[PDB]
């Protein structure tokens, strides 16, 4: 997970960050994801699921 940012606001985003990017992969709505994920307040979401740099 990015630094700095808001990329998990107290619970981890990188090890579900693979979730998204399965998801998202196939065509999975991310936001959808994004609950799996479990990253508190949209503040990050708002940031990851639109950029969200995995790579
Ligand atoms: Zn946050």
């Amino acid at each position: 997970m990015i630094p700095v940012r808001c990329l998990s606001c107290g619970k981890p985003v990188s090890a579900y960050f693979n979730e998204y990017q399965r998801r998202v992969a196939d065509g999975e709505d991310p936001k959808d994801v994004l609950d799996d994920l479990g990253l508190k307040r949209y503040c990050c979401r708002r940031m990851l699921i639109s950029h969200v740099e995995t790579w």
